[PDB]
C-alpha cells in the first residue's frame, strides 16, 4: 500500500507522544482506525482545517496527491473488511451530528458509501441522552465489550465522533492452554508481580537486534496479520522506542526464517481510551476542534466543530483465540539448547495487516495486570 509509511510514521508519532507522558502505563491504540476516522473527517472540511488533519496524520500534502490517500485507505478499509475474514475484527466509526443540522449529502454519502462509516444524528439539547446514546451505539456494536466510552459532554457539543476497536486473534500456532501457569512478570529491576504466563516451545520467526538491543518475535494470526514483540534488554527500553522505523519493521516482516526458541508470553487483556482532542492536538491537528473550524463540507449554513473525539482499542492475547479446533501441524525441533525467551519485563509490539503492511495496533505492556 502507497499509505503504509505515512501509516507508520503515524503510528511512531502517536506512540512516542503518549509514552513521553508516562513510562508507567500500559499504551494500546489503533494507528489505522484512528487515522482512517480522521482521513474521512477530513472530507468534510477545507482550507487549513483541512490540511492539518491530513498533515498531522502524516501526510506531506506537497508530495502525495488526495485522492491517492483516499485510495488507500479505501483499499486498506476492503482488506478488513472482507466477507472471509478469520481476523475477526471489531472497529466502527461512529460521527453524531446534531439534529437540525443543514447535513449535506455528499458527505453523508462519503462517510457510509466510501469509508463504510456510520452518521447519526442526535439531540445534544439533552446532554445525558446523547451520552446514552453514542453509548449505546458502541456498545452495541461490540456486542457488550466496551462500555460507558463517553464519560462527558461539553453542554454545548454539536459534534462528537468515537472510533472503538476490539482484536482478539487466533495464533497461526497456538500455545497449549494445558501450559499457561503463574510465573513473574518484572515491573521494574528490583521488583515482580505474578501473572498468567504461556509458554510454547517451537520453532519461530525470532531473533536478538543489536540495532535495537532487543529480542523481535513475529508471529502470525490467522487472517491476515502478524503481531511483532519487541523485548528490550536490561535498561533498553527508551532505546528500542526511539529506534524504532518503518524500514527496520519491513526487515523483520521479510524474514521467514525459524529456529528453535522456549517462548514464555504473557496472556494479557489491554485497553487503551484516549481523547483525541488532547491527544491529536499534539500533533497539530487543532482547528476542526476549535470555534474557526471549516466544517463546511458537513454543514454549510451552521457553525460546526468537533467537540468530542475518542479513541477506544481492546486486545486480548491468549493461546488460541478461539474454542475451535485448529489445523493440525508439525514443526521440526532441533536437538540443541533452545534460548529462553521472555516477555516478563515491559515490552513493546505492533500488529500489522499483511496485504498492506499498516500498522493495525501498537503498544506497550508494561504490567499485565495493571
Amino acid at each position: 500500500n502507497k499509505i503504509t509509511p505515512n501509516l507508520a510514521e503515524f503510528a511512531f508519532s502517536l506512540y512516542r507522544q503518549l509514552a513521553h507522558q508516562s513510562n508507567s502505563t500500559n499504551i494500546f491504540f489503533s494507528p489505522v482506525s484512528i487515522a482512517t476516522a480522521f482521513a474521512m473527517l477530513s472530507l468534510g472540511t477545507k482550507a487549513d482545517t483541512h490540511d492539518e488533519i491530513l498533515e498531522g496524520l502524516n501526510f506531506n500534502l506537497t508530495e502525495i496527491p488526495e485522492a491517492q490517500i483516499h485510495e488507500g485507505f479505501q483499499e486498506l478499509l476492503r482488506t478488513l473488511n472482507q466477507p472471509d475474514s478469520q481476523l475477526q475484527l471489531t472497529t466502527g466509526n461512529g460521527l453524531f451530528l446534531s439534529e437540525g443540522l443543514k447535513l449535506v449529502d455528499k458527505f453523508l454519502e462519503d462517510v457510509k458509501k466510501l469509508y463504510h462509516s456510520e452518521a447519526f444524528t442526535v439531540n445534544f439539547g439533552d446532554t445525558e441522552e446523547a451520552k446514552k446514546q453514542i453509548n449505546d451505539y458502541v456498545e452495541k456494536g461490540t456486542q457488550g465489550k466496551i462500555v460507558d466510552l463517553v464519560k462527558e459532554l461539553d453542554r454545548d457539543t454539536v459534534f462528537a465522533l468515537v472510533n472503538y476497536i476490539f482484536f482478539k486473534g487466533k495464533w497461526e500456532r497456538p500455545f497449549e492452554v494445558k501450559d499457561t501457569e503463574e510465573e513473574d512478570f518484572h515491573v521494574d529491576q528490583v521488583t515482580t508481580v505474578k501473572v498468567p504466563m504461556m509458554k510454547r516451545l517451537g520453532m519461530f520467526n525470532i531473533q536478538h537486534c543489536k540495532k535495537l538491543s532487543s529480542w523481535v518475535l513475529l508471529m502470525k494470526y490467522l487472517g491476515n496479520a502478524t503481531a511483532i514483540f519487541f523485548l528490550p534488554d536490561e535498561g533498553k527500553l527508551q532505546h528500542l522506542e526511539n529506534e524504532l522505523t518503518h524500514d527496520i519493521i519491513t526487515k523483520f516482516l521479510e524474514n521467514e526464517d525459524r529456529r528453535s526458541a522456549s517462548l514464555h508470553l504473557p496472556k494479557l487483556s489491554i485497553t487503551g481510551t484516549y481523547d483525541l482532542k488532547s491527544v491529536l492536538g499534539q500533533l497539530g491537528i487543532t482547528k476542526v476542534f476549535s470555534n474557526g473550524a471549516d466544517l463546511s463540507g458537513v454543514t454549510e449554513e451552521a457553525p460546526l466543530k468537533l467537540s468530542k473525539a475518542v479513541h477506544k482499542a481492546v486486545l486480548t492475547i491468549d493461546e488460541k483465540g478461539t474454542e475451535a479446533a485448529g489445523a493440525m501441524f508439525l514443526e521440526a525441533i532441533p536437538m540443541s539448547i533452545p534460548p529462553e525467551v521472555k516477555f516478563n519485563k515491559p515490552f513493546v509490539f505492533l500488529m500489522i495487516e499483511q496485504n498492506t503492511k499498516s500498522p493495525l495496533f501498537m503498544g506497550k505492556v508494561v504490567n499485565p495486570t495493571q
